[PDB]
RNA sequence: AGAGCACUUUUAUCACCGUGUCCCCAAUCUGGAUAUUUUGUGUG
């Protein structure tokens, strides 16, 4: 129905599985978008559970939406190299294997990278109730987002869609995920994305619907 | 409350040492601002 605009002036969105050195991705994914909307709505996760993993969402009741992701200005990247917690792969032992208090504490600094700026347009499709809910919280009683205010019908841009084996894409992203939970699962098939630069709508085939 | 973003860019250090821009030189040589001009006119 109606969407909206968003800027922040740095970023990062390290894909999972990436190892010792970080990456990131000029757009961010599908399941960040849906947690950043989560958490503006003023709703709180599903899951109240500590352990091992925290990420136990079972999709029985979520509400439905469709999302659409712009972008008005290609965004360069920086690289710093400072420190990282590392997680022990190896036997090792002594000190660490004494304390053992939330120990982490074996410590070697790799790489990792961030974004110089973020701008985007981001499309909704969504229940009423949900809309009224996110202007209850927006307006009502990590440097990742800076201000926000719906400005939908100006200010066109690019936007996403996937693409099927055919022709070539140009400026596409690498992977993107749909869901996921971090435990043994499928995860998502769909990664091939590309954007399309054209000034007027999306089209239908843009909007993209979030099983959850 | 966004695929949970911490535990690290950390600790010391003289670009130092000696070194005359020095030694001679002329702005020199001549030239009539010259030629004429009444402060005149009257008052116890």
């Amino acid at each position: 129905t109606r969407y909206l605009r968003l800027k922040a002036p740095f970023a990062a969105f390290r894909p999972f599985q990436s190892g010792s050195f970080r990456s990131t991705t000029p757009v961010p994914s599908f399941s960040a978008v849906y947690g950043l909307l989560l958490n503006l709505a003023g709703i709180e996760q599903r899951q109240e559970v500590e352990g091992k993993v925290t990420l136990i969402k079972p999709k029985a009741e979520l509400p439905k939406l469709a999302i659409a992701i712009g972008q008005v200005k290609p965004s360069s990247t920086s690289l710093i190299n400072q420190q990282l917690h590392n997680y022990p792969v190896g036997n090792s032992g002594k000190e660490f294997a004494s304390r053992t208090f939330g120990s982490k504490y074996w410590i070697a600094p790799v790489r990792r990278e961030v974004l110089v700026n973020l701008d985007l347009i981001i499309g909704l499709q969504s229940p009423v109730e949900f809309w009224q809910k996110l202007d209850q919280g927006l307006k009502g009683e990590n440097f990742l987002f800076d201000e926000i205010y719906p400005i939908e019908k100006p200010d066109l841009a690019s936007w996403y869609c996937p693409l099927e084996p055919d022709t070539r894409p140009n400026q596409g992203a690498c992977r993107l995920t749909l869901w996921i939970d971090r435990e043994n699962n499928t995860q998502t098939t769909i990664k091939v994305f590309s954007p399309s630069d054209f000034r007027l709508e999306p089209p239908a085939k843009a909007w993209q619907q979030l099983p959850g």
